[PDB]
């Protein structure tokens, strides 16, 4: 909604447990916008139930729905 | 919607809990796959992807 | 054993290693056409036809 | 009773044979075949769909 | 008797459909069977060339 | 284009020093995937990553 | 083709030195990665880099 950041919107998908994966490596909105499946589990991020969330997320967030 | 453990159990696939466990598929999730991403999460047999995907569109509609 | 007997009704029994690969059971069946048969590997027109023919008759009341 | 090879033979089109063994084509299953279905084989002029047509309604007298 | 169903075509003036005679393997026997829509369906579009084909096969044949 | 106003244009500053000591131009930057990133101490895959895209983005 | 043209054309005259040192021929350099670049004294990547893509050229 309003002025996003990687905390928010990692809370707002109940995936805040990456919040150090996602601080290890940088990952600001804009790197996550242009990331698949491939480059997520590349960063570890394992189960598939997450990145969808993630891809299908970032997707949402900026794409003013 | 509910719980996924008592959804493989209402459609016969308890023996897949621990692929849904692994890549953390919920409901919501599994909503939006269809049998290419079920295939990428090991699904091998149409029959099962079918069931999944029959069951979780009769649960929403 | 649902499966197996419907296939040998059907003179199709040397189609079991695909349906149990699959897992096709009889309410799966009963939503196929051509085209989803296809996908598992039933190639021949004949095969898809009795099967779908076959198991619309066997839910379908005689 | 007579086979599908030596019926599509007395019919004169014993080259459709392999077209007949390749989409496993026996009598009870043509039986029930128009010509979409027979285009659909691969019988593409309607003269040949026509006579199997007609020869196998001939063959339930 | 029965000819080729080239000169059956040239008697009617019709040689021009004899591409789609040999593409859809219509004989004598076949034609004999066909009314108005079946001739439709394999291309002859103009009516009357198919009232000549369904007459010309009565006249030749059941005389 | 020069080094040190390309890493400014990306916000990675702090990585001169790195591109200083390793010698990295941008036409050897040009060249590296992210193996070759890791190899010169470039940890985080996002920093790669805005890397990768803002040298391809220069080479239209 | 002569060994202080070859560091002429990318820009590495300033290396000829460890090349006369260590008696680097282009069949030698030929051979060498990173590893082997880095043990006589090439400390920079991005020097390793052209040196091996340029001698990889010809």
């Amino acid at each position: 909604g309003l002025d996003m950041n990687i905390s928010q919107f990692l809370k707002s998908l109940g995936l805040e447990h990456l919040r150090d994966i996602f601080e290890t490596e940088q990952i600001t909105l804009d790197v996550l916008a242009d990331m698949g499946h491939e480059e997520l589990k590349e960063i570890g991020i394992n189960a598939y139930g997450h990145r969808h969330k993630l891809i299908k997320g970032v997707e949402r967030l900026l794409g003013g729905q």
